[PDB]
């Protein structure tokens, strides 16, 4: 299943998602945020989405009407950053 | 598998676009052109990722090294209309 | 003066646009156009605007309701292409 | 005057600007930021170029290598929130 949803942000910043499931379950989500695009994973153990470059690591929490972005800078001193909060 | 490829089409128009396979197989392609995030889904049979909005009809063609986006209105009169041709 | 115009060209595509005046007369314009921000120059003669970059010479004509977004490559074979045909 | 620079700032996002110049001085900078084209106009009082939407009152501080973009919701209780400090 591919689904396009758009969140509107703070800022009335606007957060184009196609989600991508995979036999019932969650699998990938592809953003455009911050002028790039984002291709994140999903993680049921974090129960979020991860980006998949480790480099630059988004990670989008998916909670039904609302919705997170957040960032965490590749460094053991870096603490998640929320970015954005979402609704759809 | 969640692969971001980018791609360099006529004008250096970048078109970044991210493929989720499912079981060995293309399953769906999201790409940014003409400032919309696109979602498609793999065609076996047309052998092309096609939009799943039949109102904006992008296609995509993966043709490992060169990539074509195409588009079709929706309507009997439209032909497939060539809007880039693309490398990695 | 500075005017924000959005534009919505064929197949949806819209082309926001900053229209940038000195002293009544046109000056500059700024579009998001193909995934570039692209500044371009009033050129009274060919009463059109004409990006600042050589290489990328796109142009954009506007006359009033309609506006024409073209493409010139660098080379004395190229001939103007029409790239959109847009509605503010 | 017309001048693109792009700017790169935290989590490698690149802020593309086209400053318009006047008889020497700063007029007007259009910048691409959270995915809208933002048109500010030079503030020589505040030394700083301010959105043209008072709704959406993103600031941008050119201080030469350096450049901060933030914003002001319009609320009397509103501070000017930092959202990106940036690099030519």
């Amino acid at each position: 299943p591919i689904e396009r949803v758009d969140y509107i942000c703070e800022r009335s910043v606007v957060v184009p998602v196609t989600y991508i499931r995979s036999n019932g379950a969650p699998a990938a989500a592809v953003l455009e945020v911050e002028g790039k695009m984002v291709a994140l994973q999903w993680h049921g153990d974090l129960k979020k989405y991860v980006a998949i470059d480790e480099q630059d690591s988004y990670r989008w929490a998916d909670r039904g009407g609302q919705a997170t972005l957040s960032h965490l800078e590749a460094d053991h001193t870096a603490k998640e950053v929320t970015l954005l909060s979402a609704c759809r």
